C-alpha cells in the first residue's frame, strides 16, 4: 500500500514519472524516468517497474493527444525495463543498447525490440541523445541527454548520496565513468537520478565522489 505513479511537468515538454517499490532492507524506493514530448509524440525514458504502471503512464499521455513513439531503457534492471513486455505487446517500439538486451536475455527477460550500440546514439536527432559513460552501477548503464533544455537523465548511475545496490556494479570502473560524465555534461541545467531528487550538475560531482569513496572503502 505504497504511493501511486506520479507524473509531473519538469520543464516544457519534459515530464518526470515516479513509481514506487518497497524493497526489503531499503524501504520505499522511488524510481524516476522521463516522458519527453516532440510535437504530438511522446518518448519514454525508462519504464516503471510494472506493466500496470506502464499502462497508466502511456494512457495519461494518449488521453492528452500524444502518440507513444517509443521508449528507451537506460539499463537492464527491472526499474528501467519492467514495462518493455507491455510496450512490446502494444507495438510501441522499445529501445535498449545491444549490451542491455544481451543482459536481459541472460537474465531470462524479454528484450527490447530495437537495439543500438556505440558511445553516442540519437534516439531522435538533435533532441534525444543516449551516451554510454562506462560501466558503473551496471556494465550497460547509459544516460539520456536533452539538448533543448539541457536535461540529463542519469538513471541509476547518478547516485549522489550513496551507490545503492552493488550486485551488478563495477566499482573499479565507476569513478572513471563518472569523471567522464562530469566532463561531458557539466553544463546540464538539470540532472535526473533514478532514486533521488532532481538537482543541477553538482549531482555529477557528488556521484564521482561517491564512486571514489566506494572504490576506496572497498579495501
Ligand atoms: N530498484 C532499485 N534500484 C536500486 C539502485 O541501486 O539503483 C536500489 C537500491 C536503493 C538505493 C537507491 C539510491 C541510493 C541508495 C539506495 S532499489
Ligand atoms: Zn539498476
Ligand atoms: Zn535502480
Amino acid at each position: 500500500s505504497l504511493p501511486d505513479l506520479k507524473i509531473e511537468k519538469l520543464d516544457e515538454g519534459v515530464y518526470v514519472h515516479t513509481s514506487f517499490e518497497e524493497v526489503n532492507g531499503w524501504g520505499v524506493v522511488p524510481k524516476h524516468g522521463l516522458v519527453v514530448l516532440v510535437n504530438a509524440e511522446a518518448y519514454l525514458i525508462d519504464t516503471p517497474f510494472t506493466a500496470k504502471d506502464t499502462e497508466k503512464l502511456v494512457t495519461w499521455f494518449v488521453e492528452r493527444g500524444y502518440k507513444i513513439k517509443g521508449s528507451i531503457s537506460s539499463h537492464f534492471h527491472s526499474d528501467s525495463t519492467g514495462g518493455i513486455e507491455w510496450l512490446n505487446s502494444r507495438s510501441i517500439p522499445t529501445y535498449a543498447s545491444e549490451l542491455t538486451n544481451e543482459l536481459l536475455k541472460k537474465d531470462g527477460k524479454v528484450q527490447a525490440t530495437n537495439s543500438f550500440s556505440g558511445v553516442n546514439y540519437w534516439l531522435v536527432k538533435n533532441k534525444i541523445e543516449v551516451f554510454y559513460p562506462g560501466p558503473g552501477h551496471t556494465p550497460d548503464n547509459v544516460v539520456v541527454w536533452l539538448p533543448e533544455r539541457k536535461i540529463l537523465f542519469g538513471g541509476c548511475f547518478i547516485k549522489p548520496y550513496g551507490l545503492g545496490n552493488l550486485g551488478d556494479a563495477n566499482i573499479e570502473a565507476w569513478p572513471k565513468s563518472a569523471k567522464l560524465l562530469k566532463s561531458k555534461y557539466g553544463k546540464a541545467k538539470l540532472v535526473v537520478p533514478s532514486h533521488s531528487e532532481v538537482g543541477d550538475a553538482s549531482l555529477l560531482k557528488l556521484t564521482l565522489e561517491q564512486a571514489v569513496k566506494g572504490l576506496n572503502e572497498s579495501k
